[PDB]
């Protein structure tokens, strides 16, 4: 019993965090084989930042101008190129302590982990979700672009997210692994605002099957909803419209409970409608939305 | 910016997990030097848990009735021993990914984190307090016993928690590294119920201290109060009461943001008292009591 914000077991991430400088820029870099990967504005200067033309600053860069240390050693550098707003350092080493890989670009709804580092050093781990506006609600200081998103399959890290910027809304905005930015956020210090950040629907009555499972069932309810029933009260409360697809992939969480989805939609509508009047589902006293129906399993079940 | 429920990385705790089978019950070791650490109800069968004499059922056992297994290769067990409601298990071959490292019994109040395991492998990581009834709220399925709690000091880990049971109120309980619990709970299948589980005051204060460094101050307000003045209103709302070495410990955070400690104190005495009022800090509706002033300070300078 019990049921926590978990993030996967960082070991494996841990072991591909270098430190990446050019000039007086340093951020982190994730070392897979024989490839650092970066934030392409570790060729800028604050001053660059404000208007930078990347392809321009990077024809002044050599391989020798960018220095990656793993741990207190130094990698040589034989290659560069950019690849959308990532640059791939092509090192003459290849990481000994590369896990089995690869890179996804994940669907807002999505959760993964984060470690947080500083210098190519981890500092903590915790767990996300890419926002339906495309950016993440992280906790990152100057010093932690680098640090990447990722989920794990066993023995496979699919990495989806790398830290580049924090909205001046205290937001963060970032890349996949090669370089594309989610949503519209570009790099460049620049007004940039995030869209409406809606509730992941789907994510929410996951969590609400977590917490039947758990024991906290005050808010069931003898009530049931349509899906279009349903969905009028999630667009007043800025909640994504529930799919038949997200239906059928709380399947397993209504078989499970013996909760049809739609009951589980009514509970929600009512919570919606008339709060928590003080009361608490799994310790939070709002709705949690970071938690797929997939994260529910895997923690109900005991996935490593 | 930005502000989250953090755990250390876990990869130096990784590479210390083992599965320990003894007759038919599985659980997960801790692996340092040449020794491997895990509770004492291994050697006991669901019914001898009823009832368990340790010491007369030790007497069954031999060194070889013991299979450590660190992912798929056998540890030779050569010596055992019970030290308090801990094994130990003396094998033949010292870990080689041992980590820098201590046995700490912490206080209720601090926090750590935890690496769950099932059958010596991780499945992820997240963080607790060790709540002041001697509980914890964790997520722990039937394997999980012998996933352990810890701190890290730049390469130091100090292990603080082994994972034990699970109460009939759905709360964890457990022992230090070296077999003791914390609080009264013993490795019996009894009914044994939890104390209050009071609000750490001085973590709440903290995370307020975080909440205004990352721009949430809406529930800052023109009053200020006295300790005896705070802590009759702490009282009445199960808050632990607040000392002048808790004072002490939040100094830097005062200092940082400019805010007295009894300035804070009288803006959580006004949030005890009105609530929230639909109104969220740092994206909780409730009043977070596990960060303490140490994690706040860590999270918000960017130690790794
Ligand atoms: C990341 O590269 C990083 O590590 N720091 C940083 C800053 C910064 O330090 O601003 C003063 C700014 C940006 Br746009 C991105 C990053
Ligand atoms: C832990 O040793 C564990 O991994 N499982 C377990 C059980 C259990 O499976 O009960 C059916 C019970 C206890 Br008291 C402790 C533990």
């Amino acid at each position: 019993s019990g049921f926590r914000k978990m993030a996967f077991p960082s070991g494996k991430v841990e072991g591909c965090m270098v430190q990446v400088t050019c000039g007086t820029t340093t951020l982190n870099g994730l070392w897979l084989d024989d490839v650092v990967y970066c934030p392409r504005h570790v060729i800028c200067t604050s001053e660059d930042m404000l208007n930078p033309n990347y392809e321009d600053l990077l024809i002044r860069k050599s391989n020798h101008n960018f220095l990656v240390q793993a741990g207190n050693v130094q990698l040589r550098v034989i290659g560069h190129s950019m690849q959308n707003c990532v640059l791939k350092l092509k090192v003459d080493t290849a990481n000994p302590k590369t896990p089995k890989y690869k890179f996804v670009r994940i669907q807002p709804g999505q959760t993964f982990s984060v470690l947080a580092c500083y210098n190519g050093s981890p500092s903590g781990v915790y767990q996300c979700a890419m926002r339906p506006n495309f950016t993440i609600k992280g906790s990152f200081l100057n010093g932690s672009c680098g640090s990447v998103g990722f989920n794990i399959d066993y023995d496979c890290v699919s990495f989806c997210y790398m830290h580049h910027m924090e909205l001046p809304t205290g937001v963060h905005a970032g890349t996949d692994l090669e370089g594309n930015f989610y949503g519209p956020f570009v790099d460049r210090q620049t007004a940039q605002a995030a869209g409406t950040d809606t509730t992941i629907t789907v994510n929410v009555l996951a969590w609400l099957y977590a917490a039947v499972i758990n024991g906290d069932r005050w808010f069931l309810n003898r009530f049931t909803t349509t899906l279009n029933d349903f969905n009028l009260v999630a667009m007043k409360y800025n909640y994504e419209p529930l799919t038949q697809d997200h239906v059928d992939i709380l399947g397993p969480l209504s078989a499970q409970t013996g909760i049809a989805v739609l009951d589980m939609c009514a509970s929600l509508k009512e919570l919606l409608q008339n709060g928590m009047n003080g009361r608490t589902i799994l310790g939070s006293a709002l709705l949690e939305d970071e938690f797929t129906p997939f994260d529910v399993v895997r923690q109900c079940s005991g996935v490593t």
